[PDB]
């Protein structure tokens, strides 16, 4: 409903790498990508808004 | 070749990624691929030691 389609141009070598990891983790490619990117994003934002020393 | 990846995401996910992409002055695409490729690299190397 509220959802969005985010469309990524990517190098075929990158798709291959991500697919291999998703297979190891037994995750959909989308789940692997979004979980990793959001995890990295929270870190970036907390680094700037809280762990700013 | 170059390829196309469609990701269905939550709007709160897109909003979060874009906020961090802006902070780093990086395109959303570059932020997402770079973090996911870095994580993937890490995943295959920890698997290789299991074998």
């Amino acid at each position: 409903k509220s959802d969005v389609q985010l469309n990524l141009r990517a190098k075929e070598s990158q798709r291959a790498l991500i697919d291999a990891a998703a297979e190891i983790l037994h995750k959909s490619r989308t789940d692997f990508i979004l979980e990793t990117a959001c995890q990295a994003a929270e870190k970036v934002i907390l680094d700037r808004r809280v762990f700013n020393f």
